[PDB]
């Protein structure tokens, strides 16, 4: 009795999760009303495990000790070239064990844990599960995990035995681009389709070639960047202010991870209020040196940081064309996923680059792929 199947995107930097309930897919938001969960985990000084937006939004002056970002790791071994360069990038501990790189922090009162990748996403699996269970009034033991479609058989496999840690049964495992197109009911239509799933998420950018015939996806190409996201353009804000303030102030906010981290938070929100609005205010009390801190960004400096790494999502796209033997005018669906889509000019310069064409609309891009998990579980939850 597999119960009600959840569907999950398990994500690099966001997680989301899903059920079929009543005859259409219900995403089900976290204890702290989220539709999204980031991949994210911290600890107390009393050694409490935090997870989610809690260990995200922990202020803390030891990076180190917090773990993200697990799904780069996730399935690799130590010595994997991909694994060696993303270490030097990732502010906790890498080391070597079982030929796997495990991950060590400092817990509280001078514990030390090691953890393999797959025991970090079991840590967000779990939290994705009580995330339903709280919804639904029950347990869960069965789910429906999305993956990158580049994922290889130890990525996959890990994937599943990140669930069995989490007391889920990973009953399939379906690519994101697929999972998304199937959010979309692509699936569900006649004839030789070809489909470009541009997911430009917190981390990463996916663009991926799908061809779907008589309900079976192919996937044919992929291309993107592993080093592009949301967090680059919150970056680009960030640089703007922390300037605009030495400029102002005489002194650079850098030394303090704390005000760092306060203006991060609210970089990022002011960021998402603009996908809506054309300005947002930029306040924190105590920023840094018992000085407020109160700016505003409007929508055309937002774009104005960023141009060139919007501009530059193109050209995975024009590969994934090259790659597929395609041109613009063969792509017969578009479908935007992940966070980031949500900008404005980026669905501006998408739909451009494809010459006017529309894209598909209607699901949230940053939970479109849980949808699409949570349409297969209905099928198997019966
Ligand atoms: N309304 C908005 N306007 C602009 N960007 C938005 C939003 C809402 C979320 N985001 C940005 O999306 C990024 C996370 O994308 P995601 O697909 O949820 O995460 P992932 O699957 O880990 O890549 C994150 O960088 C998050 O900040
Ligand atoms: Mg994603």
């Amino acid at each position: 009795d597999v119960g009600t199947v959840v569907g999950i995107d398990l994500g690099t930097t966001y997680s989301c999760v899903g059920v079929f309930k009543n005859g259409r897919v219900e995403i089900i938001a976290n204890d702290q009303g989220n539709r999204i969960t980031p991949s994210y985990v911290a600890f107390t000084p009393e050694g409490e495990r935090l997870i989610g937006d809690a260990a995200k939004n922990q202020l803390t002056s030891n990076p180190e000790n917090t773990v993200f970002d697990a799904k780069r790791l996730i399935g690799r071994t130590w010595n994997d070239p991909s694994v060696q360069q993303d270490i030097k990038f990732l502010p906790f501990k890498v080391v070597e064990k079982k030929t796997k790189p495990y991950i060590q922090v400092d817990i509280g009162g001078g514990q030390t844990k090691t953890f393999a990748p797959e025991e970090i996403s079991a840590m967000v699996l779990t939290k994705m599960k009580e995330t339903a269970e709280a919804y639904l009034g029950k347990k869960v033991t069965h789910a429906v995990v999305t993956v990158p479609a580049y994922f290889n058989d130890a990525q996959r496999q890990a994937t599943k035995d990140a669930g069995t840690i989490a007391g889920l049964n990973v009953m399939r495992i379906i690519n994101e681009p697929t999972a998304a197109a199937i959010a979309y009911g692509l699936d569900k239509r006649e004839g030789e389709k070809n489909i470009l799933v541009f997911d430009l998420g917190g981390g990463t950018f996916d663009v991926s070639l799908l061809t779907i015939d008589n309900g079976v996806f192919e996937v044919v190409a992929t291309n993107g960047d592993t080093h592009l996201g949301g967090e680059d353009f919150d970056q680009r804000v960030m640089e703007h202010f922390i300037k605009l303030y030495k400029k102002k102030t005489g002194k650079d906010v850098r030394k303090d991870n704390r005000a760092v981290q306060k203006l991060r938070r609210e970089v990022e929100k002011a960021k998402r209020a603009l996908s809506s609005q054309h300005q947002a205010r930029i306040e924190i009390e105590s920023f840094y040196e018992g000085e407020d801190f109160s700016e505003t960004l409007t929508r055309a400096k937002f774009e104005e940081l960023n141009m060139d790494l919007f501009r530059s999502t193109m050209k995975p796209v024009q590969k994934v064309l090259e790659d597929s033997d395609l041109k613009k005018s063969d792509i017969d669906e578009i479908v935007l996923v992940g966070g980031s889509t949500r900008i404005p000019k980026i669905q501006q310069l998408v739909k451009e680059f494809f010459n006017g064409k529309e894209p598909s609309r209607g699901i949230n891009p940053d939970e479109a792929v849980a949808y699409g998990a949570a349409v297969q579980a209905g099928v198997l939850s019966g």
